[PDB]
């Protein structure tokens, strides 16, 4: 299992503009287009993103292209972030995937706000950090997904994703 397969289980694949769990306009493999309420604003962002007139619909190909950019940007943002980098560097390969996943879903900023859990992950207090992560909007709003990511940090292996 790797970061791409993991994210694709969590995000799914949709070739037509759709709404987030949050009600936001998205396409592909969890590529948010806009937080704006107009389908029109979304369409426009789409065409800007792809470089063509898409009319709200893309190919598999275009979806995976966006996905590769988004993963790359997530990793690079972690690496550039003063709060994130140290945790990232301290973690093993599997756990590193779980932090990348959070960053992808919620953005650098969002994750960087989980101060106490970051601290615990750095210290390698796996069970404590899992209980602290669960105490969030994130877990309450998307519990099955949060719980997959959490098991990942807890265990250090891919079991939450075996099932799936």
């Amino acid at each position: 299992m790797n970061i791409f397969e993991m994210l694709r289980i969590d995000e799914g694949l949709r070739l037509k503009i759709y709404k987030d769990t949050e009600g936001y306009y998205t396409i592909g493999i969890g590529h948010l287009l806009t937080k704006s309420p107009s389908l029109n604003a979304a369409k426009s962002e789409l065409d800007k993103a792809i470089g063509r007139n898409c009319n709200g619909v893309i190919t598999k190909d275009e979806a995976e292209k966006l996905f590769n950019q988004d993963v790359d940007a997530a990793v690079r943002g972690i690496l550039r972030n003063a709060k994130l980098k140290p945790v990232y560097d301290s973690l093993d390969a599997v756990r590193r995937c779980a932090l990348i996943n959070m960053v992808f879903q919620m953005g650098e900023t969002g994750v960087a706000g989980f101060t106490n859990s970051l601290r615990m992950l750095q210290q390698k207090r796996w069970d404590e950090a899992a209980v602290n992560l669960a105490k969030s909007r994130w877990y309450n709003q998307t519990p099955n997904r949060a719980k997959r990511v959490i098991t990942t940090f807890r265990t250090g292996g891919w079991d939450a994703y075996k099932n799936l």
